[PDB]
């Protein structure tokens, strides 16, 4: 590690602790910058040489983390817990936390290579027919979204899970052992405990569970209604009205979002067609337009536009030249207060439009807190970061806002239209809740040793059935590693943030709508052009992680805790409607025939 990047001396009291933190953050900017740059170079251009460079960049970060970490522990370890300044307690608490830098050299390199190999496998995995091969993004995504052929959907589902999952398992086991080894030397019982500590709530898991209890009836009812619709199209052989839904029929590879089957479930088809995708295509929208339209919403709020460095540096389309990339969307902070980028293999679609806003939400956060000390450049909690863009997308997707941007010709205000809109939103937002909740439950069990390699898939599918009410359409066994077929698992990034942001985003929406002086039903609010809503959001963004999230929430929303009530109020009309539909249809809520799996199609597997 470069002499300039190494730590000096500071006194072993609270006041020396203050000066230590000041120089730490000064050197960290350059280390973070070269780390992110090396990751950028790789994720936008997956080569062995670029993986190597990224790995050597991670080693440097680990040396850095070691030097300042050992120093922070040398001076402050026994005393920093009783320190009077709680913000200093945070930063020093984070510097005494070495992570992977706790590993000896050989194991650091082992760790770094594993992250690189898992990433490459997920992002370059393909499903071959017999010479031509389909990628996840766009090919398999498109199939799952628009094919209504059972065997074609199954081919894509099975192919993807087999191709991504199977080779990942050995590497995932080794990663887990080394991640746990690293973080246990930091005093955590396992890596899952570390991840959970970011929410600093001794009661985190109980709070989440109480939240899910309130939300579960909404899911059960959406599930039953949707399953009925699928039965009408796939028949009695492939759909069990008292069983779980096959996992490949819900419009999405992970059955995590159901918006793509909206056309099958829409209650009042005579009302404006709220799936704007075809209108976008008919009008000739491109990635560029999508990002510009999203930017303009942000500026209508008197938030920052994207800087020139964003437009010149970002990757907004999947490259056409022989180049493999990580296609999964991400927002990037280079930690030089100048470069900020999005990397997204953008598709011309309504859900991709929401994704664009979601990604730009991350960037906007980066722009607003760029002048904070480096350690305070995070969300109030990770869920805050995830909720920013979705909140704007809640406004954008209202029929009225879509009309304003030329994506919907007619404007209607009636109970039929509302039911249509709220159902579409439920398929996006309510359908996700079980999945957003279950992913880290699985992964927390893995980290704790409750779920050993011998039960990876067994436990995955237990949770998938328990929460989502779905079943794999083909038989799985422990050779399969179906969790590794989801991006966030091999890319070693946490998931509970998304369950938190799905609750949080309706809390934010309510507050910004009230702040904008909007008096109507919550699901018809559009905060577009509300500078008052903008100023209120800006305060949250400019705060970064400088204050406990409970206080930031309180200032914004009026409550210091997560709360499902604004989500419930938002969906009240369709919740009551779906209940009534199901009772009139004499549906069974849930999947009592838990053991049920669909048969194979007659000509499986040949297409
Ligand atoms: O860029 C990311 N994170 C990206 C993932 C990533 C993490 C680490 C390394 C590399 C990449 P994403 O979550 O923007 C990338 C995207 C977001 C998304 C999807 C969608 C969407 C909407 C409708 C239909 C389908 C998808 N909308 O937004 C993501 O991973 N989403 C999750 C969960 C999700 C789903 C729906 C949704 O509305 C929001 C979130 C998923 O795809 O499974 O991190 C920024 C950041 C910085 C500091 C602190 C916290 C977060
Ligand atoms: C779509 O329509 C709804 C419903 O509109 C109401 O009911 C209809 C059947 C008709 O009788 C309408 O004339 C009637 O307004 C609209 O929701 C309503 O918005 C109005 C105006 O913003 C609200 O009135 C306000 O109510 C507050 C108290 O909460 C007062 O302080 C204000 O002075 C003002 O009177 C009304 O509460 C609200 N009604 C309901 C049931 O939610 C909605 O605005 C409209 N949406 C769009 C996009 O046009
Ligand atoms: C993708 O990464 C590779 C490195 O793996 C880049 O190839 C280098 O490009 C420079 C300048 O063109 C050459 O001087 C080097 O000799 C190349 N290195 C190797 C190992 O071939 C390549 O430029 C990147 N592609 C894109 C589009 O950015
Ligand atoms: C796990 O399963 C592997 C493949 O699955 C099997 O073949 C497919 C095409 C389906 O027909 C399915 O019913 C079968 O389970 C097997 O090749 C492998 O041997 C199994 N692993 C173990 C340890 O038994
Ligand atoms: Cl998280
Ligand atoms: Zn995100």
């Amino acid at each position: 590690l470069d002499p300039g990047l190494q730590p000096g001396q500071f006194s072993a009291d609270e006041a020396g602790a203050q000066l230590f933190a000041q120089s730490y953050q000064s050197s960290a900017e350059q280390v973070l910058f070269q780390s992110v740059a090396a990751s950028w170079a790789h994720d936008t251009n997956i080569t062995a040489e670029n993986a190597r460079r990224q790995e050597e960049a991670a080693l440097l970060s680990q040396e850095f983390a070691e030097a300042w970490g050992q120093k922070a522990k040398e001076l402050y370890e026994p005393i920093w817990q009783q320190f009077t300044d709680p913000q200093l307690r945070r930063i020093i608490g984070a510097v005494r936390t070495l992570g992977s830098a706790n590993l000896p050299l050989a194991k650091r390199q082992q760790y770094n290579a594993l992250l690189s190999q898992m990433s490459r496998i997920y992002s370059t995995a393909k499903v071959c027919l017999t010479a031509t091969c389909w990628s996840l993004d766009p090919d398999l995504t498109n199939i799952l979204a628009s094919s209504r052929s059972y065997a074609m959907l199954l081919f894509a589902w099975e192919g993807w899970h087999n191709a991504a999952g199977i080779p990942l398992k050995p590497l995932y086991e080794d990663f887990t052992a080394l991640s746990n080894e690293a973080y246990k030397q930091d005093g955590f019982t396992d890596t899952g405990a570390y991840w959970r500590s970011w929410y600093n709530s001794p009661t985190f898991e109980d709070d989440l569970e109480h939240l899910y209890q309130q939300l579960e009836p909404l899911y059960l009812n959406l599930h039953a209604f949707v399953r009925r619709a699928l039965h009408r199209r796939y028949g009695d052989r492939y759909i069990n009205l008292r069983g779980p839904i096959p996992a490949h029929l819900l419009g999405d590879m992970w059955a995590q979002s159901w918006e793509n089957i909206y056309d099958m479930v829409v209650p009042f088809p005579d009302k404006p067609n709220l799936d704007v995708t075809s209108t976008m295509l008919q009008q000739g929208w491109q990635a560029t337009h999508m990002f510009r339209v999203a930017e303009e919403f942000f500026t209508s709020l008197e938030l920052s536009p994207m800087p020139p460095e964003f437009w010149e540096g970002s990757m907004l389309e999947k490259p056409a030249d022989g180049r493999e990339v990580v296609c999964h969307a991400s927002a990037w902070d280079f930690y030089n207060r100048k470069d900020f980028r999005i990397k997204q293999c953008t598709r011309v679609t309504m859900d991709q439009l929401s994704t664009v806003h979601h990604e730009m939400g991350h960037i906007q956060y980066y722009l607003q807190y760029k002048d904070l000390p480096v350690s305070l450049r995070r969300g109030a909690n990770p869920g805050f970061h995830e909720a920013i863009g979705d909140v704007l997308a809640l406004s954008v997707s209202t029929p009225e806002h879509l009309h304003k941007i030329g994506l919907l010709d007619r404007v209607t205000n009636d109970t039929e239209s509302d039911i249509n809109y709220l159902l579409k939103m439920a398929l996006e937002k309510i359908a996700f809740l079980p999945f957003g909740y279950l992913v880290d439950q699985w992964r927390w069990g893995v980290f704790s040793g409750r779920t050993p390699p011998s039960r990876y898939n067994f436990d995955w599918w237990y949770l998938r059935t328990k929460y989502q009410g779905i079943c794999p359409p083909v038989t799985r066994n422990e050779t399969h590693f179906d969790a590794g077929a989801k991006f966030h698992v091999p890319n070693v990034t946490p998931y509970i943030r998304y369950f938190v942001s799905f609750v949080l985003q309706f809390q934010f929406h309510e507050a910004l709508c009230k702040e904008a002086g909007y008096e109507g039903p919550l699901h018809q609010c559009d905060i577009y052009r509300s500078t008052k809503a903008g100023a209120k959001l800006r305060k949250v963004l400019r705060a970064g992680s400088s204050r406990p999230w409970q206080e930031v929430l309180k200032d914004m929303v009026g409550l210091d805790a997560l709360d499902a009530q604004p989500l419930l109020k938002y969906f009240q009309l369709v919740t009551q409607w779906l209940q009534e539909q199901n009772q009139q249809n004499g549906e069974v809520l849930g999947w009592p025939e838990y053991q049920w799996h669909p048969p194979l199609p007659d000509n499986y597997p040949e297409g």
